């Protein structure tokens, strides 16, 4: 029961981006411009319905390089992905989580079941542990 | 002949973002969180290919708030439109340019047939008059 690879998410819905710069409480480790993708089943859960298992939630991470006041893209540090799955992730709340350094398949990173990762997505129990919302 | 408006925007393909903040060159009136938008059409153009007719490319303009050193997305401020004709088109290069204030279909921003677009975009003219390039 491990998280799956999201292939092809880069041409999903993005959701919403954000960035976080050094200051932060977060820059360690969620520093750069981050965007966020959902699936078919993600949207059908972001717009008020409930979530089906298949749901799927992709934070992707890249640095930034500062160019005469512009941020710039730079290279990916890695995917955060969120995996529906009620009764397979039920031990951290119907999601499973993966970490993927700079995107890549075989740069697994989670360690510990996705506990770390739910630690702090626990806080967004009401809107089943997803901090996006959906806007225009 | 006028740029359509390209309903349903939000739910294409997501080329890239960039921020320009206060003191960039393009600040006014080009500052803020944007986000490129293309269609399926135009994608063939991104990856190598002839751009063809009925391609649309968006900027996706969205003000943000610096709050403790996070970049937060505000109210989006307009959109500009890229809408590829080559006939209908020809004066400008084959696009059509068109701003939407605050992405509304009855805000358009573009006075004098989109020629202040096209001589800035003009500098592009090896690349099909486009600055944006997919990255993965
Ligand atoms: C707080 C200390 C966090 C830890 C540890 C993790 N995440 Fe997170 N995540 C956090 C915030 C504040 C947000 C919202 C970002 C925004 O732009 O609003 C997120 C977002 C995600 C998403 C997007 C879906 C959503 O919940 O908004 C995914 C797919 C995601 N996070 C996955 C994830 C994984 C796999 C983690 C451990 C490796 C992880 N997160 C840790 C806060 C925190
Ligand atoms: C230079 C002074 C510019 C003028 C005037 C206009 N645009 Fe532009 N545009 C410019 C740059 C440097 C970029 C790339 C930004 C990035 O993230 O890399 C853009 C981008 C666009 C796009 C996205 C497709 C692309 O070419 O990258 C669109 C749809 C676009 N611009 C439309 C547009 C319109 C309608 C304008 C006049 C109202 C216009 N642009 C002016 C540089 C400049
Ligand atoms: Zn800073
Ligand atoms: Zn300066």
């Amino acid at each position: 029961t491990k998280v799956k690879y999201p292939d092809g998410f880069r041409s999903w819905y993005h959701v919403k981006s954000m960035v976080i710069q050094p200051g932060h409480p977060l820059e360690n480790p969620f520093g750069g411009i981050h965007h966020v993708y959902a699936n078919a089943e993600a949207i059908q859960g972001l717009r008020g319905g409930n979530y089906p298992d298949g749901a799927v939630l992709v934070f992707d991470l890249f640095d930034y390089q500062e160019d005469n006041h512009a941020l710039v893209e730079g290279k990916r540090k890695l995917i955060g992905v969120m995996e529906r799955d009620a009764k397979r992730f039920s031990a951290t709340g119907g999601w499973g989580y993966e970490g993927f350094g700079e995107g890549k398949p075989d740069k697994r990173l989670v360690t510990d079941g996705g506990q770390g990762c739910f630690g702090c997505h626990a806080a967004q129990k009401e809107s089943q542990y997803v901090f996006s919302r959906l806007r225009d």
